């Protein structure tokens, strides 16, 4: 009977009432997987390059090209900073990955990260008014090992094209060295989305969840399952934001993190883990299950599910448990099971369940802010300033257990983030532009965003972007429904 | 007196009658440099990123991003070639430069090449239907010398992002090593626009120039001023197309090329000049002036900086001299100086003089053709096919001493280049897509270029690209005039 609308807004209604809750969840994930396959091929990707300058007539090329363009090359040679306003550089972000950790799918090979990086680049334009491209590279050295110095050298060479570097999907602990070095060696800001960007949105999420459960951040026990770059960065911001590290426990694959973890202390590449080891889990919990009894908050970024976070764990938590399970493409548990177990607030990293806690609602504002005041780097306080803007944006339009965080469907989030991030950067002493107010940044970010969204809509109404075929949609739903019944 | 039109078509008439020929030439140069400065700052560059996929509703992000995008990650991992259609890669060109030979300005530091590489990317979209971005890199090693191996390594790592690589503005002999190695090692086509690109359009102009003066290619004495990477490739294509090597002389800084250059002999980084030493200029001409008397064709692309072509060399040439002076931003001699000295046909690299012999009129068509049928390499044959296509397109609508070649205002040149280059790639055995006909390839090129042009036009007509202020046009004019009248 039911048929998807072109805007996909009625997917829930098109899934037969006969499916179980695990069948709806698995069908949702199969639909979007099969649809991704079809849509990417239909349009041959997701982004394109366009003029943004007047093409009124042939002779404009004499100013864009020879002979006129020569003044640009000499102006830049003599004053490198003018590359920021004479070329797209000022608004141009490289989305650099070696594809070693592309979502929960792992090392997907060097071109393998294109779908994800191209999606980041798309969201940067449409959400953030930022021009960005995917830069998927091979970081393998001559011995066939993915090598942090290969990526460091690369970015140092390519920095001159860009206004910021946005590292993505790089396995740990390479990603720490890559970022720790680049961030101080480059003349443009470099950061790792998976680090402060995930951490930023995770905090923003927790901030509002804590207002809805009426607890103070400092009194809350919190369990962190998985100890990769996202989770370690989340814990760090959460503590800076007022959480008591003594009430916190993190787990890697070998057990809990604590004083006695000599395996972690001796390998300094894992210094972020080792700091957590020195400062949290004073009780040295041996198991997740013990750690969760009474816990207030469970934050997971581990192996893709099903069944990695256990219903029993959640059942044993305190009053109005907050559960974030953000592994991709499949969360550690589906939201219907966690609510069955008693969770009051459940978040995942995907857009097809409520409460999407995903850096896509953080990077565009963090990046745009940093670009506008030319911040030298992305500081933790900047990241936190964006956590606050996002949490406050959502609160001020209404929040509840099934809507705790700003969504990708609310463009207003991003100039708010950009202006707060910009002022924090001036405050932290890392901005090179200091002559702009909160309002002036907001206005710049707002305009670029509106201009980006109106251009792209115009190109859709006119059918330079062709409508996707109704029939391929019908085919993706049948495909999804067949997988979970047949 | 007239003010400049929005479309810049009437600059000649806005330049005062009383100006001398020298003043008029210099004032055009200064006008376009000063307008380049103003317009690049006005739009903060020339190109932008834009969605090319449907954004009909929020849930679409679930296909473009987590969770759906994971299908793309794994699809690519298991079939790397599918990257060419599940992402922009299949139509994505990197304009790679170390900014070491950027026009006649030469080495402008790494970010200094951005003006020129952005104009190239702007042209690939608007003339060729190609998505392209500037990639300006630092190639300097620790000792601060430009290192070809750095460029080789860099491109090898980034190749995974792109459907082709378009090397630009790399100093010789580095450009040879980089091109020659990369074209064999990368799994996409790599070429150097200043090599086959420039030689493609140079041959095209020569073809029509020769028709106009009624001379057979093989019966012309040709003198080449400069042994740079452009001129070298110009000579080589012009020989393959049928010139007599015995009737040809090339000059470098130290005098004519001939088989007695021990000089060039053992430095095998310069093997291309060496092949030319073995095969040309049997006579051992002892000065450019000795060479030029009775010559038919004189071709210079001195890079960098200002080259020399003398009035007296031209005056000594034969019946109806053909003179190409393509140095940018100022040619070796201006057209009116070459005309006064007896030249019948004169080309420069600029669009503000007749007969613009510039790669911008060959690269959009070459790359587009190569991209469609997935050519592994850009062969010399393929470059030559584009030349015949360019020259024949021009001859069909009429050629004359002041209009010998197709212009950037004639968008039909490029689907025709694309289809001829494609067929040639199949014939050369470098095409990975072998069963499309000329018409099928033409159709794809034409449809892409038309979509790109109309998309761009819609964005201007809509005011998303703002009209450039008339007041600033008027200022640039006055500025230019003022520079020349004091
Ligand atoms: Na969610
Ligand atoms: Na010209």
């Amino acid at each position: 009977m039911a048929q998807l609308k072109a805007d996909l807004s009625n997917l829930e209604e098109c899934l037969p009432s006969t499916l179980s809750q695990e069948q709806r969840a698995v069908a949702k994930t199969q639909f979007y997987k099969e649809l991704a396959e079809k849509v990417h091929k239909f349009y041959k990707g997701k982004i394109q390059i366009m003029p943004k300058c007047t093409l009124a007539g042939f002779n404009w090329f004499n100013a864009y090209y020879t002979p006129g363009v020569s003044r640009i090359s000499t102006n830049i040679r003599d004053n490198n900073d003018s590359s920021l306003f004479y070329s797209l550089r000022g608004n141009f972000v490289g989305v650099v990955s070696d594809s070693t950790r592309v979502l929960g799918d792992g090392d997907v090979t060097p071109p393998g990260g294109l779908g994800v990086m191209e999606g980041k680049a798309l969201l940067m334009k449409y959400l953030g008014g930022i021009d960005a491209v995917p830069i998927c590279i091979d970081s393998k050295n001559k011995e066939g090992k993915n090598d942090p110095d290969a990526v460091i050298e690369f970015v140092q060479r390519i920095q001159h094209t860009f206004g910021a570097i946005n590292l993505e999907d790089i396995s740990q602990p390479n990603c720490y060295k890559i970022l720790d070095v680049l961030r101080e060696s480059c003349d443009i800001p470099v950061w790792h989305d998976d680090q402060q960007g995930t951490a930023s949105v995770t905090l923003a999420g927790l901030l509002n969840a804590l207002k809805l459960v009426k607890k103070d951040i400092h009194e809350c026990r919190m369990v962190f399952i998985g100890a990769g770059s996202s989770n370690t960065t989340c814990l760090r911001l959460i503590v800076t934001a007022g959480a008591d590290p003594k009430k916190i426990v993190m787990f890697d694959s070998k057990g809990s993190l604590h004083n006695g973890r000599e395996d972690i202390k001796k390998d300094t590449r894992f210094y972020r883990k080792w700091e957590i080891c020195e400062t949290t889990n004073p009780s040295k919990f041996g198991s997740i299950a013990e750690a969760c009894v009474g816990a207030d908050v469970l934050i997971s970024l581990s192996t893709p599910g099903p069944g990695v976070v256990k219903a029993e764990w959640i059942k044993s938590m305190g009053e109005k448990p907050i559960v974030f399970c953000c592994a991709n493409p499949v969360p550690e548990i589906y939201p219907y099971e966690a609510k069955e177990a008693g969770a009051y607030i459940v978040a995942t990293g995907r857009g097809d369940f409520p409460n999407q806690v995903n850096n896509s609602v953080g990077f565009p504002g963090i990046l745009k802010g940093a670009l506008i005041v030319r911040a030298r780097k992305i500081t933790d306080n900047m990241a936190i300033a964006a956590s606050r803007a996002l949490a406050e944006f959502a609160e001020k339009r209404g929040i509840n257990p099934d809507n705790i965080i700003g969504t990708m469907d609310e463009p207003g989030i991003f100039p708010k983030e950009a202006a707060d991030v910009a002022m924090q950067a001036i405050k932290d002493g890392v901005a090179r532009v200091t002559d702009l107010t909160w309002q002036q940044v907001y206005d710049i970010a707002e305009h670029d965003i509106k201009e980006a969204r109106e251009s792209a809509q115009l190109l859709q109404d006119s059918k330079h972007i062709v409508d996707f075929p109704q029939e391929t949609l019908n085919e993706c739903l049948a495909y999804a429904i067949n997988k979970v019944t047949g």
